[PDB]
């Protein structure tokens, strides 16, 4: 909500808030109630 989510598994949506730190964007079985898949180390950081 207002400037990225910020939580890994946080129920965004294509259309919306992107992600802050935890990212993907997949939905739910409707496109509304959707998850930012979970990737701190994995995203753009790797290491740190």
């Amino acid at each position: 909500k207002k400037k990225c989510i910020a939580k890994d598994y946080g129920r965004c949506k294509w259309g919306g808030t992107p992600c802050c730190r935890g990212r993907g964007c997949i939905c739910s079985i409707m496109g509304t109630n959707c998850e930012c898949k979970p990737r701190l180390i994995m995203e753009g950081l790797g290491l740190a």
